[PDB]
């Protein structure tokens, strides 16, 4: 699925990642829409042989299981083709455990190097919240 951009933010503050951790909700779309352009089916393989899954590419090094990554951990206990349906409950459930395992949102690269001291307010400007 690809969600809009007002409805995504709707979605996730439904599951309630809006301030998580302090993290307000622009913060979250302002990740999504650069990780997976708010496509869930999103995916992409990292050069240790890992692959991130969904709309804030999840990352099988750690988080979730597919099989594939030799070595990593499943932390979310969660197959990895959870976190590319057109629910996000799996990815919301996940993305709260890895924003809380000590650098809050810079585990997500293109967060920190996109979205962190930006006006991320603009990806909820308009939005019926
Ligand atoms: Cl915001
Ligand atoms: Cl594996
Ligand atoms: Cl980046």
């Amino acid at each position: 699925k690809v969600f809009g951009r007002c409805e995504l933010a709707a979605a996730m503050k439904r599951h309630g990642l809006d301030n998580y951790r302090g993290y307000s909700l622009g913060n979250w779309v302002c990740a999504a829409k650069f990780e997976s352009n708010f496509n869930t089916q999103a995916t992409n393989r990292n050069t240790d042989g890992s692959t991130d899954y969904g709309i804030l590419q999840i990352n099988s090094r750690w988080w979730c299981n597919d099989g594939r990554t030799p070595g990593s951990r499943n932390l979310c206990n969660i197959p990895c083709s959870a976190l590319l349906s057109s629910d996000i409950t799996a990815s919301v459930n996940c993305a709260k455990k890895i924003v809380s395992d000590g650098n809050g949102m810079n585990a997500w690269v293109a967060w920190r190097n996109r979205c962190k001291g930006t006006d991320v307010q603009a990806w909820i400007r308009g939005c019926r919240l």
